[PDB]
């Protein structure tokens, strides 16, 4: 697609079978989703924003599904104001920006 | 210009006769810098997301180009780890996301 931003660029996501809406945030250099239950080991990760550092969870090599674009990759999780995709899985789907 | 995500989409931008290194930000509402003055007059706005809230100014039609675009709009000024270039102002260059 090309999606404008008059709007927020809110997609649809599948992750664990499970859809979900998420932001496309060039942003934010990682994805990171609000509180759910993911496979496997995580290990600890501190994420900036605009008001500071926070730790959340990182899950590595985990499917998820963008807008029917596939993608395997890192997936954060913690108290996000919404999810978020990142530039880790933008560029897993081809994602650019253009003007 | 067509821009890449595997990096930071980091861009040059002249405002207030300065130029600044700031971010193209889908993930943004509103455009975020470093503190700077403008002129004309500003009232309060608080902005949040991960990490918590800052207060900054809000200056309203402000004159800005980004990468050689002239663009009109809102610019909120505060602590901000970095500066950020939002849809308020990305919509004015005709920027969008493609994949
Ligand atoms: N990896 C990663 C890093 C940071 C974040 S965040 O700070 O939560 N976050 C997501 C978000 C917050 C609020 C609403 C919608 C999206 C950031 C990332 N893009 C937009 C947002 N911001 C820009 C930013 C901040 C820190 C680092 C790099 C960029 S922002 O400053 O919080 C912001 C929030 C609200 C408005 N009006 C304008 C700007 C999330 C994931
Ligand atoms: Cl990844
Ligand atoms: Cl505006
Ligand atoms: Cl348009």
């Amino acid at each position: 697609p090309q999606i404008t931003l008059w709007q927020r660029p809110l997609v649809t996501i599948k992750i664990g079978g499970q859809l979900k809406e998420a932001l496309l945030d060039t942003g934010a250099d990682d994805t990171v989703l609000e509180e759910m239950s993911l496979p496997g080991r995580w290990k600890p990760k501190m994420i900036g924003g605009i008001g500071g550092f926070i730790k959340v969870r990182q899950y590595d090599q985990i499917l998820i599904e963008i807008c029917g674009h596939k993608a395997i990759g890192t997936v954060l999780v913690g108290p996000t104001p919404v999810n978020i995709i990142g530039r880790n899985l933008l560029t897993q789907i081809g994602c650019t920006l253009n003007f």
